[PDB]
């Protein structure tokens, strides 16, 4: 029995912990779309703060087409009578009320369409009015509900999401951001959602050189990742690092870096437990709180049913008929760490899948101990011949070097001790909540003590995940 050996000071913040809790998918019903399971609460006690709107039924498609923003493009494009806001509509007030913001991608209706725009006058004319909907209430439309707009989806995959050339892919960017910050300077616009991000390309390199050359807004470059041939947590880290490098050859110093999609599987035959993708994904989420990843959308908390593709994506974490599991456990005990705003120092952790992090509220009575016990399994330590992965859809994209020293130290458990608890030595409770091979995420023990000090401790095998929520009792 090897036990794992924390330390928390909760008395002082080592900095600000950083909200990048964001996630993609259909949270609840709406016009069009109402066989989906309602699970907007179960976002709303994750604390999501982000929302991608890809996965929804809100694409401004290329084509003539009844779900599309803009459906006749042979119409009025100064008439709000002309656009489909209704279901898109419907989204966005579920993500507004529960306080998240909105990362609005826009892109045609992938994979039934992805020819670029015929008229890009027209164009870019419906994505300026899209964005007055969202951000100035044009068309009987929302006040500032779109804080970011993505323009892409996977450009240099293959030619299944963008069937143009790279130069009509760019001249379609260049007139969304010139939309986007002629209705509002400080909307961020950026893109194009690099699904290779270690494969240079005419969406990486070239996409870059063209932003420049042509001095186009960029406010984040967005980019995707998933853990299918690692299944290493560490990824994210190690990709955006690389990623981070590229955009700061260019001279975007400034520009933020959006991980786009980030989920331990993004191969739609995937396969794998519930419980090692939850220890998985909230091991990904501590270390990458460490890292250049600004932003992240979490891929993607809903069903899995996807109304482009047509069938159930096994990347959505919740089961078929909404109810919950290790994965969605994990996905709220991530999200509420997050939201602390006081990041606090934590000791005894690992890199090779013990992951620790800790936080406390703005009003410094929640305390917060996120603890993953991940292994990544054996096969995935052995070292490739060579560092590509091939997959069929036949694609290839370049993936870091396997971490073959990252083998988990294997610990049973852990005890954890907790000092200057920033209230005092008065009453506190202590409360307890698990995701692993027995448990969604739900409390599993509580007490009450006093003292600034407390230590707690618990056998907790790998593939499981556990908050300690430490609080002030009135």
């Amino acid at each position: 029995d090897l036990i794992a050996k924390l330390s928390v000071n909760a008395g002082e913040p080592i900095g600000n912990m950083r909200q990048l809790h964001g996630t993609s998918g259909i949270p609840a019903p709406a016009p069009g779309t109402d066989s989906v399971p309602d699970i907007l609460d179960v976002w709303r006690n994750a604390q999501v703060t982000l929302v991608r709107s890809y996965d929804w039924v809100s694409r401004l498609d290329t084509i003539d087409n009844p779900t599309s923003l803009f459906p006749d493009w042979s119409a009025d494009p100064s008439d709000p009578a002309s656009y489909n806001f209704a279901a898109t509509d419907t989204w966005v007030g579920q993500t507004r009320s529960i306080g998240a913001n909105i990362l609005f991608t826009i892109a045609s209706e992938i994979p039934a369409n992805k020819q670029p725009a015929r008229d890009l006058a027209k164009y870019e004319q419906v994505v300026e009015n899209i964005v007055r909907h969202y951000v100035c209430g044009w068309g009987d439309g929302f006040e500032n509900a779109v804080s970011h707009w993505e323009f892409g989806d996977q450009p240099d995959f293959g030619k299944l999401h963008f069937s143009g050339t790279p130069d009509q892919f760019y001249e379609m960017y260049a007139a969304a951001a010139r939309a986007v910050k002629r209705v509002d300077p400080a909307l961020k616009v950026g893109g194009p959602c690099v699904a290779f991000p270690l494969n240079e390309g005419p969406f990486r390199e070239g996409f870059l050189d063209y932003v420049k050359q042509q001095s186009v807004p960029l406010d984040f470059l967005s980019w995707m990742w998933y853990g299918d041939n690692s299944r290493d947590p560490m990824d994210f880290r190690t990709i955006a690092a690389e990623v981070r490098a590229i955009v700061d050859k260019y001279g975007f110093t400034d520009t933020e870096l959006l991980l786009s999609y980030w989920s331990m599987t993004g191969i739609p035959t995937a396969k794998f437990e519930d419980f090692d993708n939850a220890a998985f994904l909230a091991a990904a989420a501590i270390y990458m709180q460490d890292s250049e990843v600004d932003k992240a959308i979490f891929f993607r908390a809903d069903t899995g049913a996807d109304f482009h593709y047509n069938f159930t994506d096994p990347a959505g974490i919740f089961e078929d008929d909404g109810s919950q599991n290790a994965r969605t456990g994990a996905f709220q005990l991530v999200g509420q760490t997050l939201a602390t705003t006081e990041r606090l120092a934590i000791t005894g952790g690992d890199d090779n899948g013990f992951a620790a992090l800790a936080g406390r509220t703005a009003d410094g009575d929640t305390i917060r101990i996120l603890i993953s016990n991940y292994a990544i399994p054996d096969m995935y330590l052995t070292a490739r011949d060579r560092d590509v992965f091939e997959f069929q859809v036949d694609m290839s994209l370049n993936v870091p070097p396997r971490r073959v020293d990252a083998r988990s130290t294997g610990y049973s458990g852990y005890t954890l001790e907790i000092g200057h608890l920033p209230w005092g030595d008065g009453p506190h409770r202590v409360v307890r909540y698990r995701a692993d091979r027995d448990h969604k995420g739900e409390m599993l023990d509580s007490h009450e003590g006093r003292g600034s000090s407390v230590t707690v401790q618990n056998k907790l095998a790998v593939s499981g995940v556990e908050l300690i929520e430490i609080t002030r009792v009135s």
